């Protein structure tokens, strides 16, 4: 039997944030935490929440000390701000590193046996739900809103772990388009092809059902038919990324991805790559390497890609699906290459044996070798 | 905006209620009321659950007063011995009619200034989540497991209200066709074109977006696919019906449905007709009603049951949606008119005006007045 673990609670649409003055009063909440990070703060998409916070008279304080791939370091800063701020929930705003680093404040405050963090990596054995968390993303981007995940930096071990715990889902997501809307055209991009990566590895991973792929290959024609108005500034292409990004995560939450995802951690550990870029590079080498284990469902990719396959035989419509991503890229201007993004040559072989270990290699539909996996960070490396 | 309710956590296929006990563990509950009716009891569909919990050693007591179409007196008598009982959550075992009762019971338990029951109807104004309810459906189905509508019987004026509160949603369902075998034949065709009623009406409704067309449109897809296999005995068959029917229910709870389920309820107060049967007579002379106010849906509709579109103009796309529910319904051995399930023609104009005063028929994409909906009733009245 197969679990779905999913929001009990989820605004849709420009305006969806809101709702959140009304949820916030329905649950009888007295003050939050918010946790983001200083360019939302800068660019004012925290006043969009905290204007309408001051209107309904709703008592707020701030940790915004998050950073791209967040490290036990800023988990145990704003754990402290919480455990000090005598506040009852919490509201992420921001993409996967903010709304990753609030899932393990919420857990800890209720789990202080795990407040070293590490101890936290796998099926966390939490006794206790989360704090409360209302999340608001601001990338198109991770799902983070609705997914059981969150991804936590070790810089002592130079390792990404992934903790996985149905204690840690948000009571309530609110995906607003407005709040995307500043993100800059690269910067929509590369979440655009992690959403994209999301839905084509939970697509065709070892746990697929007919639920997930239900949802998979809609997310994969939503975002495939959006992302490039949506780099472009089309005001309702943003709109359509912001589902697409969100039914992806309803997915692969809980059945999982693969190989591209086990590639992309240690690139993010070893070097900072942010996470879009990586999965963006690596996607059309691993589905070229998975091609043969995936039955039919290359050829209901290209369908939803815009590929004519009226007449194509199944090898030929594999080929123009990789074809497909390998053009996407090109068109929202990912760099093609590893070496572009500051990945070193002779890393190769321990960053290998990192994604070889990582959990999300499991659910790759082809089974990976040390061997492979060297041989596909060759390949996307350089010409 | 647009908001979506869904059960937060939710497992499928043969044998998910085996999830059941962990469950219990980890939430910490100390004693179940399970809500269900004696033919249930009787069967051993109950003890599928109870001796799972006897086994763990699980303490439950049980109400198995509900009968069809569920009275203000069977929700009163359950409340009464869910008091007396010292339980702490709710187990729902059967169809729409217990899963009504128990969301009832758990609101009304938390909040008590509704125990008239009456004062419920319409946006409950209910302060206090629902006592927690674990909800077993065992008919394909009402998706009660997964809405936040529940109905009752008003026996003194002759009328079924509906309950509409986020407050009563389940927190988890287990969908377990194991649970679902031993529905007779005629019951397995009622409940599944209920399911289809769901999904067509869903999908047309005023309120509809791009997420409740996906959901909806896969689960007319299933239930085309699975229902006629289904009712003739079909293992797997049965295991996709249990899915289609709730994929059905995340978007109709949401978004709404129409004229067939404002026809269908006025039926089921004045007569006590089954609801399935009631929904199952009216679609297709609805959906022919609706047809010039459904753009190019009925298409969709007619490819996903079966029917060659490819050719086809609109008008002849719409006409072949309408048959093939026509075509289904003979072939599951639903009786064709309202006279002979014990429809009277003198009744007629009462049960139109209730059917326009029904709060499901706000959602009908054409605007109903009494006189069309008078004439609907006489279409399926009889040749
Ligand atoms: N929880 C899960 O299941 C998953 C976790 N992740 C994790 O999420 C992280 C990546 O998150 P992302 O959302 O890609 O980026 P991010 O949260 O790391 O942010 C990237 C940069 O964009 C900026 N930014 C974000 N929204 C903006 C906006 N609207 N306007 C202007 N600037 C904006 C941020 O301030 C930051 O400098 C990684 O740590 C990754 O491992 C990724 C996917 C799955
Ligand atoms: N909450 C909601 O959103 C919705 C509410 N409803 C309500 O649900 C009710 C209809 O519920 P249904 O599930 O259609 O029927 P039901 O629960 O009224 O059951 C009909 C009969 O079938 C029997 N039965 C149920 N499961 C069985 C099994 N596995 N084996 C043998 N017999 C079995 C029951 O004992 C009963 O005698 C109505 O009151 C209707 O208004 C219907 C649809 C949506
Ligand atoms: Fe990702
Ligand atoms: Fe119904």
């Amino acid at each position: 039997a197969n679990r779905m673990i999913l929001n009990e609670t989820a605004w849709f649409g420009r305006g969806a944030v809101g709702a959140l003055t009304d949820e916030v009063k329905r649950r009888g909440y007295q003050k939050a935490l918010i946790v983001t990070d200083k360019t939302l703060v800068q660019c004012g998409v925290v006043a969009k929440v905290t204007d309408k916070m001051d209107a309904a008279g709703l008592a707020w304080a701030i940790y915004d000390g998050v950073v791209p791939n967040p490290t036990i370091t800023v988990v145990k800063e704003g754990l402290g701000v919480f455990q000090n701020s005598g506040a009852d929930y919490l509201i992420a705003i921001g993409g996967g590193s903010p709304q990753d680093t609030c899932k393990a404040i919420g857990i800890i405050s209720n789990n202080p046996e795990f407040a070293d963090v590490r101890s936290l990596e796998g099926l966390s054995p939490t006794n206790k739900p989360s704090v409360p968390i209302l999340a608001i993303p601001t990338t198109a981007g991770t799902a983070a809103e609705v997914t059981i995940n969150y991804v936590i930096t070790d810089e002592e071990k130079r390792r990404k772990f992934v903790c996985v715990d149905p204690h840690d889902i948000p009571q309530v997501a609110f995906i607003d388009a407005d709040m995307m809307d500043g993100m800059p055209p690269a910067l929509k991009a590369a979440t655009g092809v992690d959403a994209l990566t999301h839905a084509i590895e939970g697509y065709i991973t070892r746990g697929a059902w007919a639920l997930t792929d239900a949802l998979h290959i809609k997310a994969i024609e939503i975002i495939a038919g959006a992302l490039r108005g949506s780099v472009a500034g089309d005001k309702d292409a943003g709109e359509e990324m912001a589902l697409g990004q969100y039914v992806a995560g309803m997915g692969f939450s809980n059945v999982g991805v693969g190989l591209v995802h086990g590639m992309a951690h240690p690139l993010g550990a070893f070097y900072n790559t942010p996470h879009g870029v990586a999965n963006a590079i690596l996607l059309p080498h691993v589905m070229r390497y998975n091609a043969d284990f995936t039955g039919e469902k290359y050829r209901d990719i290209a369908r939803v890609m815009g590929v004519k396959v009226e007449g194509m035989g199944l090898e030929e419509a594999r080929n123009a699906a990789v074809e497909a991503v390998f053009a996407l890229n090109r068109d929202v201007g990912i760099p093609p290459h590893l070496r572009d993004v500051g990945v070193r040559k002779e890393d190769i072989p321990a960053l290998a044996q990192a994604a070889l270990d990582d959990v999300c290699t499991g659910g790759n539909p082809r089974e990976a070798t040390l061997e492979d996996i060297v041989e596909l960070y060759h390949t996307a490396w350089t010409s």
